[PDB]
């Protein structure tokens, strides 16, 4: 067993040591709660409850490929309204951009398109955008296929024309994954070579409610300690018939069996700074945050 005790400060004492090298940041929409931009399973401020005037029969109606081919204007009225687009990473973000200059950082799998992982100094070589981007588009036909750049999504959007393939006349959708989406390829590819070498999963802003983003903590090797920073307990229930996870493809922090799993509950900033001070890093996180958001303003 490789945490000396499943707390914060036992997990800090792991960072320290040799024997963690290569660490994999798992990132959902909390991590974006802070800087403005609200999740989507948090009651009354999660997107999921705020979708009533698309009048949708579900709200995950509006990210589905089968709704969205019949019905498609609930989507593209809410992507304008997505992107005002003034948005600074948060301390959270910085966190991970420190990783990267530590040596520590083996990847950021990230399941949201708000890009502040880019924005913050992570290159696309330590990021997998699980979950897409907005940064191309493509005609939703199997056999057509054809890509569209940002302007011209963008300019279709402002347009308030829903968009359509210039080849086959079928709807163009950013290359955001919806619910029936394959994931792009650089998650498998990289997944199966990743999950390989891991020492630490560091789990943050994430409900784990969706598949295949939410088998990658079973992926870690068994003795690869695992802390969550997030509001609630995420990846922790009893079976139930509906659940989202595999059997016992979950966290355990809590039972007597519990080895390798810590959940601290709070703000996914607060941690992120309790981590920094107990690794001894908390002012030079606090200075590149500082000097970050000045360079913003600036530009
Ligand atoms: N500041 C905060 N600090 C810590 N935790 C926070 C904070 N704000 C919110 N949380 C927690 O952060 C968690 C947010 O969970 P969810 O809103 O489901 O986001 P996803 O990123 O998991 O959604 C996954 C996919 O589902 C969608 O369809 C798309 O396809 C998404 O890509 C909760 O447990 C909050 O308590
Ligand atoms: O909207 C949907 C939905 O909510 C559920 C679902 C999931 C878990 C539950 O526990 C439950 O009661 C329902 O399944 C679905 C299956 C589909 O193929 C299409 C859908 O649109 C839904
Ligand atoms: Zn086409």
């Amino acid at each position: 067993r490789l945490l000396d005790e499943l707390t914060l400060e036992g997990v800090a004492r792991y960072m320290q040591s040799e024997r963690c090298r290569r660490v994999i940041c798992l990132v959902g929409a909390g991590i974006s709660t802070s800087a403005g931009i609200p999740d989507f399973r948090s009651p009354s401020t999660g997107l999921y409850d705020n979708l009533e005037k698309y009048h949708l029969p579900y709200p995950e109606a509006i990210f589905e490929i089968s709704y969205f081919k019949k019905h498609p204007e609930p989507f593209f009225a809410l992507a304008k309204e997505l992107y005002p687009g003034q948005f600074k990473p948060t301390i959270c973000h910085y966190f991970m951009r420190l990783l990267k200059d530590k040596g520590l950082l083996l990847r950021c799998y990230t399941q949201n398109i708000d890009t502040l992982e880019r924005i913050a100094g992570l290159e696309q070589e330590d990021l997998v955008e699980a979950h897409g981007t907005f940064y191309t588009s493509h005609c939703v036909s199997a056999s057509c296929r054809h890509e569209y750049p940002l302007s011209w999504m963008k300019e279709k959007i402002f347009s308030e024309v829903t968009p359509k393939c210039e080849d086959c006349q079928s709807l163009v959708k950013p290359d955001i994954v919806f619910f029936g989406e394959s994931l792009p390829a650089r998650f498998f590819s990289c997944m199966q070579s990743d999950f390989l070498k891991v020492d630490l999963l560091l789990v943050m802003g994430t409900s784990l409610q969706v598949q295949p983003f939410a088998s990658l903590i079973s992926k870690a090797p068994l003795s690869t300690p695992r802390l969550l920073i997030n509001k609630e307990k995420a990846g922790q229930s009893d079976p139930f018939l509906g659940m989202i996870m595999g059997l016992g493809g979950g966290m355990d922090f809590d039972s007597k069996k519990a080895y390798r799993d810590v959940a601290w509950l709070g703000e996914c900033d607060q941690g992120c700074l309790a981590l920094a001070e107990l690794l001894g890093w908390k002012k030079e996180l606090e200075d590149l945050v500082r000097r970050e958001h000045a360079s913003i303003d600036a530009q």
